[PDB]
């Protein structure tokens, strides 16, 4: 089975990239409907993982999140990087948890692909 | 007296970029005990003002932003900002709050300098 | 008045960089419509001038730089910039125009404040 | 043989990360004259598609491009991207070509490597 | 055996991305000592690679890299990256030496996965 | 008189940021022959103040801070950002001399305007 991991690393809605991110895997989800994808957030993406996020412009990464996680793509987010911004404890999107590098670490030596963004 | 503003647009952590600006705050506060200094977060930057903050390697932001509002300096984050990442109903660091575009505007053209970080 | 000069350096669309600086540049000529406000474009925002801008979703350069250079608001592409990226020989925006780092180093000696974003 | 895919989100001579990514893919190609590679530009590294390119300084992206695409590596921009910056009906660069996520989201899928800059 | 390569491009300290490259590179070492795991730094990363590094903050990129070149890792720094830094001719960490492009073109194209922080 | 202060904060050659501070510095310092300005570089623009920078590209980073010197503009590099890279025991350039944010606080209580990059 094909294994593909996406890291992102950019702040939701100040970045283009975290955006481009999630853009990718929702597309790479319905091309090849059975793939196996993951997501680890990194560094200021993590606050991707937050509930109400009410934009008022456009695009929207709660939903794009949430359309992940409902199609059980694994979303992760890097602990000491939530544990620095304060998320931990916060209400997270539902198919969002919290991860460790060591898992990321797995990830990235067990996939056939590896996409950083 | 003196009406300084700053303008901090990065992410919490992400750059020592909002590192800075606070750091430099902090520095302009000491050497001037009335300074009026007003601070305004904006996009990226707006996640500072989360209260569960708890890195645990070098810089605080939550920290820092404590020492400036304690010495009354206004700390204002941009309403719309924190509508869009879900920050506007959960709970601020202290003296944290959340400001408009209008204030901003408002405050600028009444400072006599306006550092924008 | 009172002479306020803005100056942008990020690319478009890819961070709210250029975005927040004419939201910013927007709000203040609404405080005071006498504002001798005067916008400058280097780098990567010297391709924002452009026409034909038709966003997908979300907000719209092209409109809000209309909405500027329809108040008068003085709108200008540093032209070592717009050379390099073959925008100078392009159509731009309107009431935007191809200005000079001579002209910036001038705005910049006879302005109050000079926000940069 | 090898399918490498190669994506960029940077600004032409903005940064350096688009700079880069064609120094690497004209290196790829100069190891192997076969290398099956394709260049896809998201974002900001959309305009990096347009002709008339004519910096007096250092490097010169359009003619990076011109020696990819003389080789028949694909270079695709992408079309929401392109729409939202005017670029869309712009004269592009010679092999520089309109591409769609749908495109890159089937590349990545059927690709050995995808470098993403 | 696998065939890893990392390349970092972002200004130490400066930014995250260099840093949770180097902590991915050390976990991914820790998870598979066999792994053929090559780091290339090109643009800002370049600097990392000086001696004498003494962060009275948290992490230090120092160290990290040479528990890295420890375990046997290389760690090459592009040349011309470094030449116009003034970096090619200075004191550098322990296992750190100057590559080159053609280098790193010739490791992406015999590894199983690039990974591009 | 007047007292200008610009603040970079850019890595050298990485982004075009830095190089426009020095740029629209050496602008300044033309027009108005009799100003007072002053620079200081915090973060990733502290190693801009290394010597021996041979760019085989375009601008070089070190003459343009030469020209500045040479016309008696303070070049400060802040002392704990220099601490963590290694750079405040290496050879500084001509008339590149590091410092204290203190100073710095102290420059944008003195100036009129304070610029950042």
């Amino acid at each position: 089975m094909q294994k593909i991991v996406i890291v992102a690393n950019g702040a939701p809605y100040g970045s283009e990239s975290l955006f481009n991110s999630l853009r990718l895997a929702i597309a790479l989800r319905e091309q090849e409907s059975n793939l196996d994808l993951r997501l680890f957030l990194m560094s200021d993406a993590v606050t991707a993982g937050l509930r109400g996020q009410k934009p008022g412009e456009g695009y929207n990464i709660q939903q794009m999140l949430e359309i992940l996680t409902a199609q059980n793509v694994p979303v992760k987010l890097c602990k000491t990087c939530t544990d620095g911004r304060g998320i931990s404890t916060l209400p997270l999107i539902d198919g969002v948890e919290i991860g460790t590098l060591v898992e990321l670490a797995q990830w990235t030596l067990s996939a056939d692909k590896v996409l950083t963004f």
